[PDB]
């Protein structure tokens, strides 16, 4: 209950910092740091002692000691005076941002086409189950934006997203429901294009109530009319109106957007910012929180489709 823990600024992808303890009224000869990874968690713990003083008990921390695993780390400090008595100083948290892949699916059906959409949109149910089982077999934690803050608090975080709200997405629910067990708790996000709800080949209101009632799905916005936002300025109908339509259906808060076609620019982000906490793109790559401005409205996603080999799929979620 005494003092405060500070550290040296680092960049998002850095592996090292020097953290030091400050503002103690009593005078100490050394400080002991008890540090552990929130995910692993307290049972895994490592102690480092800074006999180093004059420089506020600086400690050079490098993730190599933690095997370069990343995320949130907890720090407990205890001060040892000239008399060898011990005093509990303060608890802190330091975070080293972790990469999170976000997979973009669309239809979970065998291609019947052309019909609705191109072949690239249609992952057969068997392929999708193989992906989901792989995440089950390799200890992935599936997250949605209600749990955004946990990416640095869990092992192997991953977001599984689906765009458009196509009716064959109920096959995805069943696939997830059947893999649901005491060990594996699945979560996914569905982005509805609002004005297509209860249209042919789109999820029904009952479809959504079911997906919502399983505890697996987060229901979010895909715009009202699958509009390309960089080329539109009807923000009100497409951003705000879409959100309120879904919200009036679900009864749950809508906080995330997925730009149709991946189309966006600065004015559309500034307008998205007014109505959403997160927005997701089709920009290729993993997501990392780098500290960039508005970066939570430009989240990078991976395209997964019928021609995605398992080997490549695996390379994506590495
Ligand atoms: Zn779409």
């Amino acid at each position: 209950t005494q003092g405060v823990i500070t550290w040296d600024p680092y960049e998002y992808n850095a592996q090292n910092t020097t953290l030091y303890t400050k503002d103690l009224r009593d005078s100490f000869k050394e400080v002991r740091y008890n540090i552990w990874r929130t995910a692993d968690g307290p049972e895994s713990k490592q102690t480092f002692t800074s006999q180093e003083k004059d420089r506020d008990f600086a400690l050079p921390l490098h993730l190599k000691t933690f095997h370069l695993k990343r995320g949130e780390f907890q720090i407990e400090t205890v001060g040892i005076k000239e008399d060898n008595t011990e005093t509990n100083l303060v608890t802190s948290k330091i975070t080293f941002q972790q990469h999170v892949p976000v997979l973009m699916y669309h239809a979970i059906e065998k291609f019947p086409g052309p019909s609705d959409g191109d072949y690239g949109l249609y992952v057969p149910p068997e392929q999708f189950e193989k992906h989901m089982q792989y995440l089950k077999d390799n200890g992935y934690t599936m997250l949605t934006f209600e749990r955004w803050n946990d990416i640095n608090r869990v092992n192997k975080p991953i977001f599984i997203t689906m765009d458009d709200g196509r009716k064959n997405n109920m096959n995805a629910l069943h696939i997830l429901q059947k893999l649901k067990d005491d060990t594996f708790q699945p979560a996914a996000t569905e982005f509805l294009t609002a004005n297509e709800i209860d249209k042919p080949n789109r999820l029904s209101t009952d479809d959504i109530k079911q997906m919502m009632d399983s505890g697996i799905f987060s229901i979010q916005s895909h715009t009202a009319n699958h509009t390309m936002m960089a080329h539109s300025n009807n923000y009100d109908e497409e951003l705000r109106g879409s959100k309120e339509k879904i919200e009036a259906l679900t009864g749950k808060k809508v906080i995330a957007l997925a730009y149709p076609v991946g189309s966006y620019n600065d004015p559309a982000v500034e307008e998205t910012k007014k109505y959403y906490e997160f927005a997701v793109t089709t920009d290729h790559g993993n997501h990392i929180t780098k500290g960039m401005p508005n970066e939570q409205y430009l989240i990078k996603r991976h395209f997964v489709g019928p021609n995605t080999s398992m080997e490549k799929f695996i390379s994506l979620i590495k």
